[PDB]
């Protein structure tokens, strides 16, 4: 993924746990080499499954709690380190932000052009409900979501509750999450 | 299982979308015969697994969409057809609650003597999370936990990200989830 990616993995480590345990996690993962994240450039997925998987081993939590945490943070962190006014240009409720999500990921990838962005598509079952079709290119990212939902909710002061009803994992086409808020 | 099961899910059902469509619905299952359920008897598992899929012809909701909620509904339709001293004696946080669950279904099973309850084990990886382990003689209700979890929530005024991390339904020993509350 684009080093951005890792650099906010790198971020939210050092900022929770401090620079002794990111090194030792950078170093588990066989990425002692590797100075500094470069945003804008194309890094191997490996690298970052890689931290995930490191990040677990030190840390002792299972990946997924930490993707989940990694989600989450993505909202903030995009919306510090240059991408808030992109951000908000997606909107303002939930439900818009995801009906809008294809179309910002368009726009993060005119910047970013080798980019293999999600896709998300929303049906809308009520006024406070949606079924939310996650396609990807990648394995493994769904608790990610979760977070970054959760994330949303934060942003948009709306309560939000998230739970997945097919899973890529097993073998279903897609991952899919049945979604109610406020 | 026990007829308070299909007592609450047919009282979800008829308050969400009228008595028509809970007829409609028992009738699809096969269960026109039965004109009331006996919430201290036992049933054959059946009854509940044709109720949730004929409930899922019917209303056009997948039978997961359907299983999560009524896990939701579960916890409050216990707290107010005779059940809540019991769920209150479980506990007043989400962790605490998870941890005494065994020990509440044991409570319950002196009182319905032929009770197979599921098995939760807490590993907590923190303050603010875990990994639940659900251990069922029966098959299919992950979901039905996912909304029980977001139902526990609500009574704590908690916010809960749940995602399943190994599944029974491929093979494996049994559900594990990855949980973070507040
Ligand atoms: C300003 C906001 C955002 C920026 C700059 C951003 C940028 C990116 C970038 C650069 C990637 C790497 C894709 C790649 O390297 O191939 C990515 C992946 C991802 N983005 Fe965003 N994105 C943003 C907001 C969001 C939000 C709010 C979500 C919420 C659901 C989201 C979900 C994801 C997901 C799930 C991936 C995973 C990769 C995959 O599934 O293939 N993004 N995004
Ligand atoms: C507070 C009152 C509660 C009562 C009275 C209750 C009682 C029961 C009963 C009677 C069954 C049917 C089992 C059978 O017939 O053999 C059952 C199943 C179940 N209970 Fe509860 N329970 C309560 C709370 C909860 C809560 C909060 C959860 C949250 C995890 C939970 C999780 C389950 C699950 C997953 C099953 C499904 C059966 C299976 O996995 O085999 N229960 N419970
Ligand atoms: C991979 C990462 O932190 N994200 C999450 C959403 N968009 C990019
Ligand atoms: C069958 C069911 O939803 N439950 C859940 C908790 N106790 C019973």
């Amino acid at each position: 993924m684009y080093g951005l990616v890792n650099k906010a993995i790198q971020d939210m480590i050092s900022k929770h746990h401090g620079e002794d345990t990111w090194e030792a996690i950078k170093q588990k993962a066989g990425l002692e080499d590797i100075d500094f994240f470069v945003g804008m450039e194309a890094y191997s997925d490996d690298v970052t499954y890689h931290l995930v998987g490191a990040a677990s081993e030190v840390l002792g939590k299972p990946a997924e709690e930490l993707l989940i945490a990694f989600g989450e943070y993505w909202v903030t962190y995009t919306s510090e380190e240059g991408y808030g006014e992109l951000l908000a240009s997606a909107g303002d409720s939930l439900p818009e932000f995801m009906e809008n999500l294809d179309n910002l990921h368009a726009r993060v990838g005119l910047s970013f052009p080798q980019l293999r962005p999600p896709a998300f598509e929303c049906q809308h079952t009520s006024s406070k409900s949606m079924e939310l079709h996650y396609q990807s290119t990648r394995a493994g990212l769904a608790p990610m979501v979760l977070g970054l939902l959760h994330g949303l909710g934060k942003r948009f002061q709306t309560k939000v509750e998230v739970t997945q009803t097919a899973f890529r994992e097993t073998g279903e086409d897609h991952d899919i999450f049945s979604i109610k808020y406020e």
